[PDB]
């Protein structure tokens, strides 16, 4: 339930598979690698896995190749990090009935699907919880480990810009930079790594932009054929919904992205007050008050857009009193 | 001079004018207001001024209206912050050698033009130096003052992206947020305030973009008529050079901007190693190892661009 029990369980087991969520992000990579490396420093036999391609922006990060897609491994313990439901780890959810499991997560909707669960939504990033676990285990940080742990705190707060960048976030960042975290490397690789093809793709997104409610709601979409024409994938569009939110006067931005064929990811971002996690959760996804999402399979963009936007529109209009 | 002498000088004067630089940025607003408000807590009569319009993105900040353009004031002491030479403060340079003056700055090419000068280029922002002065003066931060002092640290590190975001930057940011700095407010006002017209403007920047040296140099330009065509000003283009640096593989980005007619501002940004301040300084400007600029008056943009690019390319090879 709490950190102390999870530390004990981690200490009790030797052969550990650490698993993160599909469509991984910086906090997934950060949490998986920081815990994996910490456990290896203790002398444990560990592998790391995500049922998804790792985005190109992580290619230069130290030890990124320890995250596998198809590990061959006989674990005594499964550790699932940064993932709110079993569906979020893809094919590794088949291990949940076979191998004892620990969940470590900061999402408030986490279904507590492990044998042991430490879920604390007062953190901005699961990487903050791994930092505390590692310190409680006595793991000594070098600059690479500090850089890897800094990654998730930076990305989940928008590099200290979002509503979740509180005192504890800045304190953790300071501690990690003091330990040698390369904050410039992290920002360069995540934020200054744009393929030029992105700009043309984003122009098409602006072309298709739709405005509702005096311009306070904005949404657009990228169908699969459009990714193809621009020689782009979902890795290329990762910053787009935040760019739509940055438009003056917009309170909610929504981007629908079909990649690969038939899989529609819906990203939602809000600015001052609208709780987008409430919309996402009711649609079957999850997230946070200012950033949330949901994913559909086998469905048509002509049906997802009205279903999502009509539900969002209703909840937005109700949010006035 | 060191900080301790400057703190002594500040304590010795009760009527003080705090001045920042023309074309003000976040560190200028941050430094000017944080020092002014700090000194006022000692009971002193303090005015703040910049010989320039304050950009729109600062208009919701607490006490922003304290920065005047035309103060009517007889100070005993002039304090110049975040400005590397007398020219950078516009008409207030006329006060030098008439009112005793203090310079507080983090630019390495500061000409030391005050009677007292504390210049420390190891800081990422002059706001960090103002923070330490206010602490030495013994004043108390509330959340408004913490937010105003946080502003310059945030903007001058590119919100913790630039290579100047060292451990001391994160320590200061932590201490200010602990005192109530509203980091989310600062980011939203500066970065989430984009006009639709800005996106059309940037599209023109991308149409004129050139990549040189196998994609390691990116440059473009905005002429005056293009600003007008898009109903934009140079306030709309303020983040553009950073967007060009964010292209994969680009080491240095350069943006030439003519606004208003006959004034050409050249903005430069680099990623890993190229010292753009050496280029800017040699052309008559200044700045920092990874961010620098120069401004020309009365010159033709079609003449400035090939000469600046030629000098840049020459320095780029020598740096290699
Ligand atoms: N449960 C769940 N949460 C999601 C899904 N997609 C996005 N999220 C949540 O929404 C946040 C933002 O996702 P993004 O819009 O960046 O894809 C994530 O941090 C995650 O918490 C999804 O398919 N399922
Ligand atoms: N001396 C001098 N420095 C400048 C000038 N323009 C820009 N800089 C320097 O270059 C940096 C970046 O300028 P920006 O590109 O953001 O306009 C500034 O922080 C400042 O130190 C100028 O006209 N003169
Ligand atoms: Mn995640
Ligand atoms: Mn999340
Ligand atoms: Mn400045
Ligand atoms: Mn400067």
């Amino acid at each position: 339930s709490g950190m102390d029990e999870i530390v004990k369980v981690l200490s009790q087991h030797d052969r550990i598979l650490v698993v993160g969520h599909i469509m991984p992000d910086g906090d997934c990579v950060s949490s998986v690698l920081s815990l994996t490396l910490g456990l290896e420093k203790l002398g444990k036999e560990v592998k790391a896995a995500v049922d998804y391609k790792i985005p190109y922006v992580f290619e230069k990060f130290p030890y990124i190749d320890k995250i596998e897609e198809n590990p061959n491994f006989d674990p005594e313990l499964l550790v699932v990090v940064n993932a709110s439901s079993p569906d979020r780890i893809g094919k590794f959810q088949d291990l949940l009935d076979k191998v004892p499991s620990v969940v470590i997560d900061h999402h408030s909707t986490n279904t507590n699907f492990g044998n042991w669960n430490w879920v604390d939504p007062s953190f901005a990033a699961t990487a903050q919880m791994i930092f505390r676990i590692n310190k409680a285990l006595g793991v000594e940080y070098d600059s690479n480990l500090a850089t890897l742990n800094y990654l998730g705190i930076a990305t989940n707060t928008g590099f200290f810009r979002h509503s979740n960048a509180d005192v504890r976030v800045f304190e953790d960042a300071y501690k990690l930079v003091k330990m040698g975290a390369d904050a410039h490397f992290v920002a360069k690789e995540i934020l200054e790594n744009k393929r030029f093809e992105q700009f043309k793709l984003f122009a098409e997104v602006l072309e298709r932009l739709q405005l509702l409610e005096n311009g306070k709601i904005a949404y657009s979409y990228i169908d699969y054929d459009t990714y193809l024409r621009h020689n782009c994938t979902d890795e290329d569009s990762a910053g787009f919904v935040g760019e739509l939110r940055s438009i003056r006067g917009v309170e909610v931005a929504v981007l629908f992205m079909e990649f690969p064929r038939g899989k529609i990811h819906v990203s939602m971002r809000s600015k001052d007050w609208f709780n987008v996690n409430e919309v996402a959760f009711e649609l079957g996804g999850g997230g946070h008050p200012r950033a949330a999402g949901v994913t559909f399979e086998g469905k048509k963009i002509e049906e997802v857009i009205p279903r999502v936007i009509n539900h969002l529109l209703k909840k937005f209009k109700e949010g006035v009193e």
